[PDB]
Protein backbone atom coordinates (compact mmCIF):
# COMPACT_ATOMS: atom_id res chain seq x y z
CA UNK A 1 0.00 0.00 0.00
CA UNK A 2 1.30 3.80 -0.64
CA UNK A 3 1.36 3.85 3.28
CA UNK A 4 3.45 0.32 3.89
CA UNK A 5 5.55 1.42 0.93
CA UNK A 6 6.52 4.88 2.53
CA UNK A 7 7.10 3.33 5.95
CA UNK A 8 9.75 0.94 4.32
CA UNK A 9 11.05 3.92 2.29
CA UNK A 10 11.56 6.12 5.93
CA UNK A 11 13.23 3.24 7.40
CA UNK A 12 15.75 2.93 4.56
CA UNK A 13 16.08 6.36 4.54
CA UNK A 14 17.01 6.68 8.24
CA UNK A 15 19.23 3.71 7.53
CA UNK A 16 20.67 5.19 5.03
CA UNK A 17 21.96 8.83 6.83
CA UNK A 18 22.94 7.13 9.86
CA UNK A 19 25.22 4.72 8.15
CA UNK A 20 29.19 4.90 8.68
CA UNK A 21 29.37 5.98 4.90
CA UNK A 22 26.45 8.45 4.58
CA UNK A 23 29.06 11.22 5.57
CA UNK A 24 29.30 12.56 1.88
CA UNK A 25 25.23 12.63 1.02
CA UNK A 26 24.24 14.39 3.93
CA UNK A 27 23.81 17.76 1.87
CA UNK A 28 23.58 19.03 -1.88
CA UNK A 29 27.13 19.40 -3.07
CA UNK A 30 27.36 23.28 -3.53
CA UNK A 31 28.37 24.24 -6.96
CA UNK A 32 29.28 27.74 -5.90
CA UNK A 33 32.20 25.69 -3.57
CA UNK A 34 32.52 22.86 -6.73
CA UNK A 35 32.97 24.98 -9.42
CA UNK A 36 32.07 22.28 -12.17
CA UNK A 37 30.17 20.12 -10.12
CA UNK A 38 26.60 21.13 -11.80
CA UNK A 39 28.57 21.16 -15.41
CA UNK A 40 29.44 17.20 -14.86
CA UNK A 41 26.30 16.41 -12.67
CA UNK A 42 23.06 17.42 -14.45
CA UNK A 43 20.69 16.13 -12.35
CA UNK A 44 21.80 16.48 -8.83
CA UNK A 45 20.32 14.10 -5.11
CA UNK A 46 21.37 13.50 -1.65
CA UNK A 47 19.90 12.09 1.31
CA UNK A 48 18.69 15.78 2.72
CA UNK A 49 16.58 15.99 -0.49
CA UNK A 50 14.85 12.60 -0.82
CA UNK A 51 13.78 13.34 3.06
CA UNK A 52 12.31 16.24 2.03
CA UNK A 53 11.00 15.08 -0.77
CA UNK A 54 9.32 12.22 1.42
CA UNK A 55 7.86 14.37 4.34
CA UNK A 56 6.29 16.23 2.10
CA UNK A 57 4.59 13.25 -0.06
CA UNK A 58 6.79 13.83 -3.53
CA UNK A 59 7.15 9.84 -3.97
CA UNK A 60 4.37 7.85 -5.29
CA UNK A 61 5.92 4.62 -5.24
CA UNK A 62 8.92 3.14 -3.44
CA UNK A 63 10.91 2.52 -6.72
CA UNK A 64 10.58 6.44 -7.26
CA UNK A 65 12.10 7.06 -3.95
CA UNK A 66 14.46 4.09 -5.08
CA UNK A 67 15.50 5.99 -8.51
CA UNK A 68 16.30 9.02 -6.10
CA UNK A 69 18.91 6.63 -4.30
CA UNK A 70 20.15 5.38 -7.29
CA UNK A 71 20.57 8.76 -8.54
CA UNK A 72 22.70 9.81 -5.76
CA UNK A 73 25.22 6.33 -6.26
CA UNK A 74 25.54 7.10 -10.29
CA UNK A 75 26.55 10.74 -9.71
CA UNK A 76 29.09 10.11 -6.86
CA UNK A 77 30.44 7.26 -9.43
CA UNK A 78 30.11 10.19 -12.21
CA UNK A 79 32.01 12.66 -10.57
CA UNK A 80 34.44 10.77 -7.76
CA UNK A 81 37.39 9.12 -8.54
CA UNK A 82 37.17 5.63 -7.51
CA UNK A 83 40.13 5.19 -5.49
CA UNK A 84 39.11 8.64 -3.70
CA UNK A 85 37.24 8.20 0.21
CA UNK A 86 34.30 9.61 -0.96
CA UNK A 87 34.12 7.25 -4.27
CA UNK A 88 34.32 4.38 -2.19
CA UNK A 89 31.84 5.63 0.50
CA UNK A 90 29.68 5.53 -2.87
CA UNK A 91 30.09 2.65 -3.59
CA UNK A 92 29.63 0.85 0.05
CA UNK A 93 25.99 2.85 0.31
CA UNK A 94 25.43 1.78 -2.93
CA UNK A 95 25.76 -2.10 -1.90
CA UNK A 96 23.88 -1.62 1.08
CA UNK A 97 21.30 0.39 -0.33
CA UNK A 98 20.55 -2.49 -2.54
CA UNK A 99 20.84 -5.66 0.04
CA UNK A 100 18.14 -3.71 2.23
CA UNK A 101 15.98 -3.02 -1.14
CA UNK A 102 16.34 -6.89 -2.23
CA UNK A 103 15.82 -8.11 0.99
CA UNK A 104 12.97 -6.61 1.75
CA UNK A 105 11.81 -7.02 -1.33
C1 LIG B 1 35.06 22.30 -1.25
C2 LIG B 1 35.15 21.26 -2.35
C3 LIG B 1 34.40 20.00 -1.94
O1 LIG B 1 34.44 19.08 -3.01
C4 LIG B 1 33.53 18.05 -2.92
C5 LIG B 1 33.16 17.43 -4.10
C6 LIG B 1 32.25 16.40 -4.07
N1 LIG B 1 31.70 16.01 -2.89
C7 LIG B 1 30.79 15.03 -2.67
C8 LIG B 1 30.12 14.15 -3.71
C9 LIG B 1 29.05 13.19 -3.22
O2 LIG B 1 30.38 14.25 -4.90
C10 LIG B 1 30.51 15.02 -1.30
C11 LIG B 1 31.29 16.01 -0.67
C12 LIG B 1 31.37 16.25 0.74
C13 LIG B 1 32.30 15.53 1.48
C14 LIG B 1 32.43 15.66 2.85
C15 LIG B 1 31.62 16.52 3.54
C16 LIG B 1 30.68 17.25 2.85
C17 LIG B 1 30.57 17.12 1.48
S1 LIG B 1 29.31 18.14 0.70
C18 LIG B 1 27.91 17.07 0.28
O3 LIG B 1 28.84 19.14 1.64
O4 LIG B 1 29.90 18.78 -0.46
C19 LIG B 1 32.03 16.58 -1.74
C20 LIG B 1 32.96 17.64 -1.73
Amino acid sequence: SMHSDLTFCEIILMEMESHDAAWPFLEPVNPRLVSGYRRIIKNPMDFSTMRERLLRGGYTSSEEFAADALLVFDNCQTFNEDDSEVGKAGHIMRRFFESRWEEFY
